[PDB]
């Protein structure tokens, strides 16, 4: 609900013609996020086979935490999420 | 082989009397040996088999350190040994 004051830019002589360079950059990123989106999930799963014997729970860890986001990070092949 | 100088202490008139003495303390621990040994052996089967559930190793302990004698003791009740 913030981000539409956006919209009101085309009214002014300064800031109009910025609003419509803008819209052909988006244009270019779309084909590089293809090509990344397919190398990603290619690596993805390797990584994942290779480490899915080690797994252990969160009992037996520092703190009862498991993850990334923790102080320690640990786990973080385990699943494919 | 360093123990075996007390059998030289009947040749002198100061220490003489000592060792007579001492030999008959030697005669009551006996019975509270007797008594202790029974109030031990009743107490240590309750505890062990109370606590036999939650046995941990020794690669989910940090360093790497199992029983008393660590710096954090850990696993005290868990077999009769």
């Amino acid at each position: 609900s913030s981000l539409r004051l956006i919209s009101l830019f085309t009214a002014n002589s300064h800031l109009g013609p910025l609003q419509i360079s803008l819209g052909r950059m988006l244009l270019d990123i779309l084909k590089f996020l293809f090509i990344y989106c397919l190398v990603l999930l290619a690596f993805a799963n390797g990584l994942n086979q290779l480490y899915f014997y080690y797994e252990t729970r969160a009992i037996d860890e520092p703190n009862n935490c498991k993850g990334i986001r923790c102080e320690k990070q640990n786990n973080a092949f385990s699943t494919l999420f």
